[PDB]
């Protein structure tokens, strides 16, 4: 596990960051796609 | 230290490996440069 614990830690850390920035500084709205969730709660009709 | 502890850990781990391979799988003989260290110990003259 000497290097196998580092090489996989070299990517595991880079992999995570790759998500934090692509999901924290520019996450996508997968799901809404032009469709507000009826606001927080505007009753119905 | 959330990311600052990861981004620097993403490189610190890649940086180290960069050395292990360039100093463990192909280290340089900086110092000898065509000059065996008089063998392990062949006395003198």
């Amino acid at each position: 596990d000497t290097w196998t614990g580092v090489e996989a830690l070299i990517r595991i850390l880079q992999q995570l960051l790759f998500i934090h920035f692509r999901i924290g500084c520019r996450h996508s709205r997968i799901g809404i796609i032009q469709q507000r969730r009826t606001r927080n709660g505007a009753s119905k009709s």
